[PDB]
């Protein structure tokens, strides 16, 4: 045997009982899988890379160069127990076996690597629905060893951190890569050290505006119309306005399906609330003109009414005016 | 080796045959999940410590101070077998390596942790809901060892319980967490101790009010219309009158699609049916109007009608008494 | 060692060679976790015991006291290998370790416990849905060993069976618990000794009346207002006929989307049928009385019809004739 | 011990390099689970069972009776490496231990059962749906000796193949089970043999009739009611022919809700299309009879009409006649 | 035992420190599962074929042939460390034992075989939709060993893939299998060597066009219709043009639930929104003619429009040329 497992302990970590030993990390990130908007969580596949020292795995050689093993000598030597902090799921792939590379140098330099599937838990703000922005981290934390037994830092600074250029989402723009450093204290165990990944998230505009602006328009002008029909027609003008109002409340409804019960109003919610209550008041209108002309029959029994020239103007000119109010605030 | 676990036989707790050996427990709350009204269960995820002295694991040293293993000896010595009472499932996280601590003293005193995820029933009652407080709690309980041969306990008593400061829920409000003790007994085994963790969940109003109780309002109101109309455009009022009843209908279903089948009402079916009924005696109301008009013209024959004058005060008046009573039981 | 495990071959069951061994089961419910009406299948988890005799496990002491094992000597000794006849899925609870419990006593007796969860199918009538009672069964059985190597029973007859005091279905009444013994053959092993565990269940019909009784009621009712209109007034009485037939369709196609694809028609199909042809007369009804009056206007030619006036009274006295006679019959 | 396992290697095949080895099988079939037709497969649960002889596990006795082992005994002999081809997915159930019996005869002879479910792809065709008829086959084929090292029989020929009395379907009837043998042949490994095992399976038209094809045909009924109304009126004639026309296109939109995206038509959709085109029509008959008095209006300026009076007959002729013919082919 | 295994170590590669060792691959596909157009994946089932040789495996004969074993000799020496890149799930079938087959020649070939079923990701576009053509490919690389440890190449080139008679799509067509080649580079680990297997599908237009197309058409040529009506019957026309423009805003909300949230329009939305105008427009040409009739009548105060005129052959025009450019471009 080329290495002297057999002749060790390898149940306690190098250096055992002296100074801490330091620990490098490497990370590539391969591609993002899915965005949950109720479970509010992420799904993330990456490369990890471990780089540490141990005098113990020595072999001699001339060539000073790095050795490559089958992989399951790894359970027989000792190995970090880094965990991803605040993640719901995750494992590793095992096929055809497990994704586990080992290298070590003459010297006693180890490389160690693994391919997992993670998925986080991120806090999203939907006060800008659909045209909000979102940022979200990822968390690499030690679990057993606190930091005067395992120091924990980046291999090389900002260059540790890689990304595959394949990366893409449907619905979402990636961008803003970049780490940093933290520490973490427990109330029972000691302090720790973490690493965080860090990115942010851009929505895509144009499926929405298509889906739900276009239509909640569509009918607030369909309301307008009736204006320029004679009011005699009263069969024709009524039907008009209780269907646009009807068909204005199932538009309303099926937005919020593919949401969560938040607390608060989005942004959505008051454009298509507004285009409700115009119709609702154009409704009313007609009701009004309605009862005036039979009032005034009946005081002359014993054209175009004023009501209907002036909502001629006054509606449109209500509706660009919200319109660009609306779409100031938010860009 | 430092410790001599091939020379003891750890099939056996300590203290075998003789008086029962304390545990403690420590708890921290990491976050909430999700919760289910269909199923009724909830899930948390938490790191759960355990506290107990094995004159067995003894190792000499001078600096007397806990040292930290890898985590593997685990297996190879006597570990407690706490257990969740009435859970569903769980499962323990184990990337890149099982998340286990073990730390044993000079003296023998050894430190015990773990990172489980749990989910647990709740019975919940929805006889207020949406309006509604649920309480549910969390059940742990050692499954071999009754009361005569391990004695569970709180570490710290009220102490022994802490929270995230990131726990948060989109729906619910949490608050109130405390931890409480009590027996348990089993016709076939004997007793046991459990340990409890409490805490209470509050709703939030503003979705449900704005989505169900906004919506129902505004075809009530609809229907009022009619009375201002002349009663001479039967073709006009009908249609107006039933399709605020099918509307209110549909709106009606689509509630109940998200609550499972209990056998009493809610509170917030009372209001949506009083609604109903509401539109329904509005397109009566014209019936009557219509046929005593026919029959008046065949009497004669051989303005505004009564019925309409006094329905344009009544009706609102009723419904404002209604949400007056409705608004003051429920707060 | 207390115990001799590595002086005997466990790999024969005790009497090897000889008579039967008997076996005794207790059992205790915990809970019932759901109910599938697609799949025709039910989740339970309970406790499970064994109780038998074996003297290669026999230690000297003079206490005559059972001891507890920490369990993992289970994989050690022989086990009974009973398992559940007609299940669709099951596992065993492992956290933080396997639910096992292993007492024995000083003469041999030794005491197994487990805790599983075990989904197992039952054939369901729907002929009186959702007025239907259902009884399902549960089957525990051993796979290896004849009636001729192993006899199995029940270890206190009647008093075997527990139940939580927690147990409870939110859509369901559980009740009458009780055990029962039969043999089963197999024409290419043998004969073998099963047990049986039975209750009932019994729906709950609040939920199913307030959807689906009530509404289907009011849409009734609804037609019946057009008998009171004047004939006259031709696009008034047709939209009313019209739409109360397309409301009633949308109801009886959604009730079928919770149930399974019989063969058979249910009781509250027939309800919604029967209502809907009341309606389709009704819109019959009007178009009859239409055409008599042209033809009457056309021969004249060259007040309330007769129609009208008696469908006022046939029609509520029918439907409620239906009613007495159908809720007669299904109580 | 009885059996001699240390004293051989069973790495090796019984008669290794010599013949092959005849191995039988017998097969009782327990249950069906489920039938998916967007994903083509079934699920099956079922007992195996191999019949073969090796010395090596020869033992001395007297009585010359099958003796039954624990069954933990099997992973230290050799076992045959039967495999499901053309699966999807399977498993072996382990509750409480896994289904595993193993009974030596004296002389040497070894049965081997086992406990799984499995899942299968079937290719159905789907032109005559719902009246369609199913055929399904299970393929069992050993995955790493060939027919010169191992012969695969049925042990019984025809009486091989037994069924459970509870085996049921609830949408299917299941008939005709049989079982064939047919040779495999790999390019880059040799010939194989194969078993089969094969059903037949047919659906219920109860619920297809109720719920598609009796709405649809009250639908095209519901239009025919229109040419006994008066044609001048007009607002109540064509709101009847266009509500007729939306229901019929919801019901044709539902129906493939169920079915996967196939590239022919189905005999379903036959008859709904054709239902369509009969209101289409009906739509249009009204136009041209209100054009035509327009112009003879227009004309004479300058009584039941002649359209109408053919249209009661033609319509319920051709109809009827289609129903005739549509339900001769499909029987 | 015939082979040497205790005598060798079998964690270092063969010719470890030296040259790379070749390792050959061959496929056949078995089938495809399905195609999420959310999701953007693909689900295969393949077996997958390695060829190396090892002289520490070699054994004695005079045959001169290849000897099968049992298989759970495998995870006793070496074996490649194949894996999917880009693949978000993938299992090893184990019933009723894993799917491995083991064939060692006397001078030390080796073959080694799996099964497996892999999902992996699939960029699509969906600017051609439902007429676009997808193409897909599937990534095969080792992971631990680069270039200069292992080869690998395809065992025999283009005749290295075969595919099953068997395999079919309900909605897609599938042709041009093919296999390359390409090296691939990790910043921090080296060059490594991929294989690719490519395919192309194609989608069937039938079911787009009879469920979308044509009831698209036939709203629009609904609208046609009310140009022969008489302009004196405003109660008969207006609620005509009303429904349809529901109707058709209701058939597009429809189309889009089953496809993600693309940032471009697709092929289908084009024509859907151009019949949406046309159907708008109509409505506002009746508006107009009332008007006009309107302002004449009060003028002369103080027959057929030419606007009903010139619709009728204008409108149908406009249309059929549409229909001919769009069909031009998408073929
Ligand atoms: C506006 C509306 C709903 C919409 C119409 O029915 C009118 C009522 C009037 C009473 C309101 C109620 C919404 C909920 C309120 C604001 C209650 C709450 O603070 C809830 O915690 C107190 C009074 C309630
Ligand atoms: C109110 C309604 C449903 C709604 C209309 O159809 C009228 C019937 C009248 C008969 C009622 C029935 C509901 C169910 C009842 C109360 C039965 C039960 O105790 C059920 O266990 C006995 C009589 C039944
Ligand atoms: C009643 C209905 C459906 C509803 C209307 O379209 C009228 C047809 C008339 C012909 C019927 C058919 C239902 C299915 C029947 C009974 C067939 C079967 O035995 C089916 O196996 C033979 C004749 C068929
Ligand atoms: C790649 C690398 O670092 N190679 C060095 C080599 O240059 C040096 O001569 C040798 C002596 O130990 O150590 C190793
Ligand atoms: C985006 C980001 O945080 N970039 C940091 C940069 O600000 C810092 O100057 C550098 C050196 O530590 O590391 C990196
Ligand atoms: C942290 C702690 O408890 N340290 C004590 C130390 O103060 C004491 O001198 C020693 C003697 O055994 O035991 C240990
Ligand atoms: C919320 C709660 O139960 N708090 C209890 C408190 O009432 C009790 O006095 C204290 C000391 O045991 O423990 C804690
Ligand atoms: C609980 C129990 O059964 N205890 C008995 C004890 O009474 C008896 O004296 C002893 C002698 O072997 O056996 C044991
Ligand atoms: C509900 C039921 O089956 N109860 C039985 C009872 O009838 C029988 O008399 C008794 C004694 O064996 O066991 C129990
Ligand atoms: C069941 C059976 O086959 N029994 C036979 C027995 O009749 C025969 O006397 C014996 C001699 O070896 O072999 C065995
Ligand atoms: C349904 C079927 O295939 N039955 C066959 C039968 O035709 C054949 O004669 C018999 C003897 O081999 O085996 C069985
Ligand atoms: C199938 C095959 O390759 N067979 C050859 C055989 O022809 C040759 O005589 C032998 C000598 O080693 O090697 C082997
Ligand atoms: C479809 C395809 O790529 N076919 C290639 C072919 O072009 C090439 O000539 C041949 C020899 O390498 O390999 C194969
Ligand atoms: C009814 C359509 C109104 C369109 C109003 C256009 C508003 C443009 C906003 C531009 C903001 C910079
Ligand atoms: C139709 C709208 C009626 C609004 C009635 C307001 C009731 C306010 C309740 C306040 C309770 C303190
Ligand atoms: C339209 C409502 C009819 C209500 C008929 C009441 C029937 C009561 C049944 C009582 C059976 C004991
Ligand atoms: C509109 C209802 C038409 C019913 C036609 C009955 C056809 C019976 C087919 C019998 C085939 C043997
Ligand atoms: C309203 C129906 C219009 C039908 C137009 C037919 C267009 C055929 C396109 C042929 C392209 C080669
Ligand atoms: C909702 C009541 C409407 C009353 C309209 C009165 C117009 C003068
Ligand atoms: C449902 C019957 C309505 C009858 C109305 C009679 C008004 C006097
Ligand atoms: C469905 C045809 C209705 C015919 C009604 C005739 C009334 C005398
Ligand atoms: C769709 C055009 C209908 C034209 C009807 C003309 C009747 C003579
Ligand atoms: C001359 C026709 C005017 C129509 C106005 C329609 C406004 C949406
Ligand atoms: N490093 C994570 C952690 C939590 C704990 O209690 N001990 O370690
Ligand atoms: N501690 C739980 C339990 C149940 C049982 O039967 N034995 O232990
Ligand atoms: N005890 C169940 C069973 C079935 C079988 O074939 N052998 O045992
Ligand atoms: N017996 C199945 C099979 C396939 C293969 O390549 N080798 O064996
Ligand atoms: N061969 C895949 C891979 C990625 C990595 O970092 N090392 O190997
Ligand atoms: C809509 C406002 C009308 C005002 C008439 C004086
Ligand atoms: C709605 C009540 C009317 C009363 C007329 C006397
Ligand atoms: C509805 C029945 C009417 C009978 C008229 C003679
Ligand atoms: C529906 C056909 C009518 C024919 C009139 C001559
Ligand atoms: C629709 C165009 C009409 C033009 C009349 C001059």
């Amino acid at each position: 045997q080329l290495l002297r497992i057999d002749d060790h302990d390898f149940s306690m970590r190098p250096g055992f009982g002296g100074p801490a030993i330091p620990v490098g990390v490497d990370v590539q990130v391969e591609s993002l899988d899915s965005i949950s908007e109720v479970d509010m969580d992420f799904t993330m596949t990456l490369y990890l890379r471990h780089y540490w020292k141990d005098e113990r795995l020595s072999f001699p050689s001339t060539n000073n160069l790095s050795m490559t093993f089958d992989g399951r000598l790894v359970k027989k030597i000792w190995v970090p127990d880094m965990f991803f902090v605040h993640s719901k799921r995750s494992f590793i792939h095992d096929t055809t076996t497990d994704n586990v590379m080992l290298r070590v140098q003459p010297d006693g330099k180890v490389l160690y690597s693994l391919r997992v599937t993670v998925t986080a838990m991120c806090n999203m703000d939907f006060s800008r629905f659909p045209l909000d922005t979102q940022t979200c981290s990822l968390e690499i934390e030690s679990y057993a060893y606190t930091e005067d037994d395992l120091m924990l830092y980046w291999k090389k600074g900002n260059d540790s951190l890689k990304t595959d250029e394949r990366i893409s989402l449907s619905q979402f723009l990636i961008q803003e890569f970049h780490t940093t450093t933290k520490l973490a204290f427990y109330s029972s165990t000691g302090w720790y050290n973490r690493l965080y990944i860090n990115f942010t998230l851009r929505r895509h505009i144009f499926f929405f505006l298509l889906q739900t602006y276009f239509p909640a328009t569509l009918m607030v002008m369909l309301s307008w119309v009736s204006f320029w029909i004679d009011r005699r027609a009263v069969p024709a003008r009524v039907p008009l306005g209780i269907t646009t109002v009807l068909t204005m409340s199932t538009i309303i409804t099926g937005v919020n399906a593919s949401m969560p019960r938040v607390s608060y109003i989005k942004a959505v919610d008051i454009y298509l609330w507004v285009s409700f209550v115009f119709v609702f008041l154009s409704v009313l209108e007609y009701a009004a003109v309605n009862y005036l002309t039979t009032v005034q029959e009946r005081k002359e029994q014993k054209d175009t009414h004023a009501i209907d020239k002036y909502s001629r103007i006054i509606f449109p000119a209500a509706y660009i005016l919200f319109n660009l109010i609306y779409w100031s605030i938010f860009s």
